[PDB]
C-alpha cells in the first residue's frame, strides 16, 4: 500500500530541452544511459517515472504523471514529455524499449483519465502538471 510496482523498464539516454538555447542536453550533466521506470503506487493509483544512470546511479528524472499528460512519439526511438520545470527526451537504445514504454505510459494515462528533433508546442505548452501538487 505505501510501496511502488515497477510496471515497465527501459533502457534510455534521458535527455532534457534548453528552451532559450534550443538543444537537448543529457539529463544530470552527464552523458550516459539510464535504466527507467514506470512506477505505479499501489495505494494511491498514482504513476511515477524514474530513471538513474547506470553508472553512478544518479537520479535525473524522478517525474509524476498526471492525467492527460501529452507524450509525443517524436520518433520511433525518442519519445518527449514535459513537466512544471522541464522538458524531456528520452533516446531509447531500440525501437522495441521504446514501443513498450510507450505502450505502458499510454495505459497509465488511460488509467489516470541533430539527430534528436525539438519538442512541439504541444509538449512546451502543456500544463497537466497543474493538475497536481495542489
Amino acid at each position: 500500500a505505501m510501496s511502488e510496482q515497477s510496471i515497465c523498464q527501459a533502457r534510455a539516454a534521458v535527455m532534457v530541452y534548453d528552451d532559450a538555447n534550443k538543444k537537448w542536453v543529457p539529463a544530470g550533466g552527464s552523458t550516459g544511459f539510464s535504466r527507467v521506470h514506470i512506477y505505479h503506487h499501489t495505494g494511491n493509483n498514482t504513476f511515477r517515472v524514474v530513471g538513474r544512470k547506470i553508472q553512478d546511479h544518479q537520479v535525473v528524472i524522478n517525474c509524476a504523471i498526471p492525467k492527460g499528460l501529452k507524450y509525443n512519439q517524436a520518433t520511433q526511438t525518442f519519445h518527449q514529455w514535459r513537466d512544471a520545470r522541464q522538458v524531456y527526451g528520452l533516446n531509447f537504445g531500440s525501437k522495441e524499449d521504446a514501443n513498450v514504454f510507450a505502450s505502458a505510459m499510454m495505459h497509465a494515462l488511460e488509467v489516470l483519465g541533430e539527430h534528436l528533433p525539438p519538442p512541439p508546442m504541444e509538449v512546451l505548452m502543456d500544463k497537466s502538471f497543474a493538475s497536481l501538487e495542489s
